[PDB]
C-alpha cells in the first residue's frame, strides 16, 4: 500500500533548476498515473548551488524522509559524486539510526554510498533507477523494461526476479527540447553473459557503481573521501561480504580500461573477491569498453569465482531494479535472477 513517494536530492541539486521544469512535470504526471502522490522533501528543489554547499541539508531531507510515517517510499532525484559528505550529519550522533524505519529507498550511481550507509543500519534497499534518469525519460513513455521493474516495486514493495531486456539503448546526444518524444537509439540485447565459474550461485546482493566504491579507497576525486568513509566505517567488513553477491556497474565517466583495472585491483586488495559467492556486472553505458572490461575481469578475478556480465543494471538503458539485502539465486544458463524474501 505505497501511495506517497518522497523525492530527495542527496547528490546533485539539478532537479530544482528552471530548465528541468518540464521534465519534472513529466515525471510527476507519470508517478500520479501509477497510483502515487509525489512530494519533494523541503530542501530538494533549492537548486545546484544550495544543494552543493549544504550536505547537512541533504541529510536533513533524508532523515525526514525516513522518519515521516506519511512517506511510503523514497526516490533519489539524481546522482552526482559527493554524497559521502552526508556521513557526519547522519552518523556522528546516530542521527539517522535514531529515527529510521524500513521503507523503500531507490537510487543508483553516487547513491551507492547511501546504499552502503543504509546497509550499515540494517535497511534493505533497491538499486538501479532514479527520478530524472528513468521516471523522466524524454520519449513519449518510460522505457518499457524500466517501467516493468518500477511498477512491480511500487505495487508489491519488492522485486521477484530479473530477466534480461530484449533491447538496450544508447545515451542521447541531444538534450534540448527537440529530444522530447523521440526514442533513444536501440540495439538487440543478447542477455546475461557468463564469463566464468558456476552458472548458478546465491547470496544477498550489495554493491553498485564501481567508481563510487573506489572513492572509499582513493581520495583523488575528493581529498577527504577516504578519511570520512573510514571514520564512519562505510565499507562492510569481510565477514559481512562473505557469501554475498557483489554488484558492479560503470558510470557515464566510462573509465578507460587501465583505470577499470586499477579500480578492480583496489577492491581485490580488500579480500572482497575472495569471500563473495559471485559477481554481477552491468552493461557499460553505450557498451563503451565492453570487451575491454570483460578481458580485465577474466584476467584479474580467479576463474572459480562466478562472474555474470551484461546485466541491464546501471548506467546503460533500460534499467532493472536490484533489491539489496535479499537472498538471490542467479542462473546464467536460464537467464534469470530470483529473489527469495523467506531465505
Amino acid at each position: 500500500m505505497v501511495s506517497t513517494i518522497g523525492i530527495v536530492s542527496l547528490s546533485s541539486g539539478i532537479i530544482g533548476e528552471d530548465f528541468v521544469k518540464h521534465e519534472v512535470d513529466l515525471g510527476i504526471q507519470r508517478l500520479k498515473d501509477l497510483g502515487l502522490n509525489p512530494i519533494f522533501l523541503p530542501h530538494s528543489l533549492k537548486g545546484l548551488d544550495f544543494i552543493k554547499d549544504h550536505p547537512e541539508a541533504r541529510a536533513e531531507d533524508l532523515i525526514h524522509a525516513f522518519s515521516d510515517d506519511s512517506i511510503d517510499m523514497i526516490l533519489c532525484a539524481i546522482g552526482g559524486d559527493d554524497t559521502y559528505r552526508l556521513l557526519p550529519y547522519l552518523f556522528e550522533n546516530d542521527q539517522l539510526q535514531k529515527v529510521i524505519k524500513q521503507k523503500i529507498f531507490l537510487g543508483f550511481s553516487d547513491t551507492t554510498m547511501n546504499h552502503l550507509m543504509l546497509h550499515k543500519l540494517g535497511i534493505k534497499t533497491f538499486y538501479g533507477q532514479s527520478f530524472l534518469a528513468d521516471i523522466c525519460e524524454l520519449d513519449k513513455e518510460m522505457l518499457a523494461y524500466s517501467l516493468h521493474y518500477f511498477k512491480e516495486l511500487i505495487e508489491t514493495g519488492r522485486i521477484s526476479e530479473i530477466r534480461p531486456s530484449d533491447v538496450w539503448y544508447e545515451e542521447r546526444t541531444d538534450f534540448s527540447p527537440t529530444a522530447l518524444g523521440t526514442p533513444r537509439v536501440s540495439h538487440t540485447n543478447t542477455g546475461f553473459d557468463l564469463l566464468q565459474g558456476s552458472a548458478q550461485f546465491e547470496g544477498k546482493i550489495l554493491g553498485g557503481c564501481l567508481e563510487s566504491l573506489y572513492d572509499i579507497f582513493d581520495n583523488s576525486r575528493y581529498a577527504d573521501s577516504t578519511e570520512l568513509c573510514q571514520k564512519y566505517k562505510l565499507f562492510p567488513d569481510l565477514s559481512d561480504w562473505e557469501g554475498k553477491i557483489l554488484l558492479l556497474e560503470t558510470s557515464e565517466e566510462k573509465p578507460k580500461p587501465e583505470d577499470f583495472k586499477k579500480m578492480l585491483l583496489t577492491l581485490k586488495d580488500t579480500g572482497i573477491f575472495a569471500v563473495i559467492n559471485g559477481l554481477l556486472v552491468g552493461k557499460p553505458m553505450d557498451e563503451t569498453f565492453h570487451d575491454d572490461y570483460k578481458e580485465a575481469l577474466l584476467d584479474i578475478i580467479d576463474s572459480n569465482i562466478p562472474i555474470v556480465y551484461n546485466l541491464n543494471v546501471g548506467h546503460a538503458t533500460p534499467r532493472a531494479i536490484v533489491p539489496f539485502g535479499v537472498h538471490a539465486h542467479v542462473d546464467a544458463q536460464e537467464q534469470v535472477i530470483l529473489f527469495d524474501y523467506n531465505k
